[PDB]
């Protein structure tokens, strides 16, 4: 269970977005129905008042938490991926709209989970403003849990992996529209119980072998990390 506080650009806190340009769910509970339009921006989907301007190759960091601000985050049973995508604001999220423009699963090194890390970097992880059409978008935060997922939510609806999505309003003003924006997946829609990465045993089958969801990531997409940029106990 974890939610979305707000954002930093280029290592600046943007202030608390919650229903303000975070389009906040009600409580921090997963979802896990594959055909529920939760799936898009999670279970409280409308337009919030605000949305956060950056520039193409500025740096959007996502900061988490699971009560209260630079708490534990996440519990650390929740081992599983990390992923973001974007897509045109008027699409609403709907249809083939979804372009992926982050993931991280395994550090085979470092041996640890995405959301491990996203502990130790106080619930912050940050993807690189790509060079596509000024306008409004959404950028939809996904980590994936997977404590419960050797078995499916369709088969049985006390299990199944955990979703924890969050849909930031984000207006790009200054871009060249050089890698202008390709078409996308659907949530709901892009994952299936057939899906890699949808069933999966973290307690038998080594991480090594683990194969996140697909789509994969485009190449117009400038990077990012899992990663402390910013300091909330400096406020
Ligand atoms: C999952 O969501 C779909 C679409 O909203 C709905 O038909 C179905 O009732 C849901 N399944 C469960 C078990 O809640
Ligand atoms: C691995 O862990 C060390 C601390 O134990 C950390 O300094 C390093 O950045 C980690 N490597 C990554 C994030 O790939
Ligand atoms: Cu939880």
């Amino acid at each position: 269970h974890t939610l979305v506080w707000g954002v930093w650009v280029n290592g600046v806190d943007q202030g608390d977005g919650r229903n303000i340009y975070i389009r906040s769910p009600p409580n921090n509970n997963p979802v896990k129905n594959l055909t529920s339009p939760d799936m898009t921006c999670n279970v409280d989907n409308r337009v919030v008042p605000k949305s956060v301007p950056v520039n193409a190759g500025d740096t959007l960091t996502f900061e988490w938490y699971h009560n209260t601000r630079d708490d534990d985050i996440i519990a650390s049973s929740h081992h599983g991926p990390i992923a973001v995508y974007i897509a045109p604001a008027a699409s609403n999220g709907q249809g083939n709209v979804w372009v992926k423009l982050f993931e991280d699963a395994y550090n085979v090194t470092n041996s640890t989970w995405a959301v491990d890390r996203l502990i130790t970097a106080h619930g912050q992880h940050s993807v690189v403003v790509p060079h596509v059409a000024p306008g409004d978008y959404l950028f939809r935060a996904e980590i994936i849990a997977l404590h419960e997922a050797d078995s499916l939510y369709s088969q049985n609806p006390i299990r199944g992996a955990q979703f924890y999505i969050s849909c930031a309003q984000i207006t790009i003003n200054s871009s060249d529209d050089s890698t202008p924006l390709p078409a996308g997946v659907p949530f709901p829609g892009a994952y299936t119980d057939s899906t890699p990465g949808i069933q999966f045993n973290i307690y038998t089958t080594p991480a090594t072998s683990y194969v996140a969801p697909p789509p994969s990531v485009w190449s117009g997409a400038l990077g990012g990390s899992i990663a402390q940029v910013g300091d909330a106990s400096l406020e």
